[PDB]
C-alpha cells in the first residue's frame, strides 16, 4: 500500500510538524494562482539546513515562488541573513511579500521584481553563498552562467526540477523535459563546477535537483 | 517508460564519468561479500560536495561498508581533511583499507574495528564537522546520541536508508523498517538536532536519507 505522497505525510508530521506561516503561504499562493510551489516541506526544510550547514549570509533565489522555498531559506540564512529573491509578475512578488511578512523574515528578504535575465545583471552588495533555482527552466543556461558569475568560490548552487518524472530520458517532444536534460549536460561539463543529482519523490511526485560546488 | 535506475546512469554518465578508484572498490565489496553500498554513485558525491560545502576537516562515518562512502567523503574533506570510519568485520575494514589506498585517500582515513558502541567512547578524532551513519540500523538511537555529543555546534549529520520502499509505514515484518521508523521519530523530537528526511529512488532503489544539523 504505502507511496511517497503517504511517506511524505508522516515525514511531514515526524519532522516539520504545525507551521502556520508555511500553511498561510501554500493557501495564499493557491488563492492568487501561482505556478506550483517546486519543493516539498521536507525538500524545503533541506534548503533551511543546507544554508545553515555552511553559514550562508547570502543567498540568490531565481524563482520566488510565493516566497515558500525563500522562507525556508531566510529561516535558514539566520538573524544576520539576507536572501535576494528573483520574481517576474508584480502580483506574484506581492504574494510573497505578505507571506514573508506573516513568516517574520521580511526584514532578512528583498524581493526584486523583473525579467531574471534584465535584474541578475543589476544585483551588487557582493558574492553569494547560495543560489536556488526553481522557476522558468528553458533559461537555466543562462541562470547557472549567472549563479557562477555571482557566487563565490566554494558557493552551493541547486537547481529544482532537473528530472521531471525520467522525461529527461526519452521526450524530444517535451520542451521542459529538454530544458531540464540540458542543464544537467551544462552542469556536468562546465569546469568552473563539479555537481551531483538526487532524484526524490514524496508530495510532489518523481523529479529531483541537481547540486554543485562553485570551483 | 523510463524508470529511476535508467535516469542514474544517465546521471552517473554526465556528472560523475568512468571512476576505476571506484569502480574497484564496488567490485572488491561484491567479490568479498560485504552487504550492498549504502550509497548510489550520486548520493555518494552528495556526501563529498556536502563536505566541500561546510569545508569539513574531520568526518565521522558509522559504518565503512568496504569504503565507498569513504572515498567521496575523503574526496569532499581535501588533503587537510580527516576521516574517521567503524567497521564490525575486520575481513570488511582489510577490503576497505585496499580500496582506499587504491583511491589515493589511505593517508586521511583511520579504519577503526569493532563494535562502533565500544570503540565510540574511544574515539578523540574530533569535534567531528560532518557525521555519516549507513549501517546497523538497530542501533541508530545509539549513534545518533553519540554523533551528537562528538560533533560541534552547526555539524551536519546524515543517516541512509530511513524510509526502507515505505516500509516504515506498515513495517511489522522487518526489523529495518521498524528501525527506521525508530530514528526517524527520535530525530523529529531531538531538541539537540533540526532534521528533515529525503525519499530518493535510482540505482539504490526508494529509500531516503536524514539530514539534521546540530543544535
Amino acid at each position: 500500500q504505502p507511496n511517497p505522497p503517504d511517506v511524505d505525510a508522516f515525514l511531514d508530521s515526524t519532522l516539520v510538524g504545525d507551521d502556520p506561516a508555511l500553511a498561510a503561504a501554500l493557501a495564499a499562493s493557491d488563492a492568487a494562482e501561482l505556478p506550483r510551489i517546486a519543493v516539498s516541506a521536507q525538500q524545503g526544510k533541506f534548503l533551511c539546513l543546507l544554508a545553515g550547514a555552511i553559514q550562508a549570509r547570502r543567498v540568490l533565489e531565481i524563482g520566488t515562488l510565493g516566497g515558500f522555498s525563500t522562507i525556508w531559506l531566510a529561516r535558514g540564512a539566520g538573524p544576520q541573513g539576507r536572501v535576494v529573491t528573483l520574481e517576474y509578475q508584480p502580483k506574484h512578488a506581492e504574494v510573497a511579500r505578505v507571506n514573508l511578512q506573516r513568516a517574520g523574515v521580511a526584514d532578512r528578504v528583498e524581493v526584486v521584481v523583473g525579467p531574471a535575465l534584465d535584474t541578475l545583471p543589476t544585483l551588487a552588495g557582493g558574492p553569494f553563498d547560495l543560489v536556488f533555482i526553481d522557476a522558468d527552466k528553458e533559461n537555466n543556461v543562462a541562470y547557472i552562467q549567472w549563479a557562477i558569475r555571482l557566487a563565490r568560490r566554494g558557493a552551493v548552487i541547486v537547481v529544482d526540477n532537473v528530472i521531471r518524472g525520467g522525461g529527461i530520458l526519452a521526450e524530444s517532444d517535451d520542451a521542459d523535459a529538454v530544458a531540464a536534460r540540458r542543464t544537467l549536460q551544462m552542469m556536468g561539463e562546465h569546469p568552473g563546477l563539479d555537481a551531483t543529482a538526487i532524484q526524490t519523490v514524496g508530495r510532489k511526485g518523481w523529479d529531483g535537483f541537481a547540486l554543485a560546488l562553485v570551483r
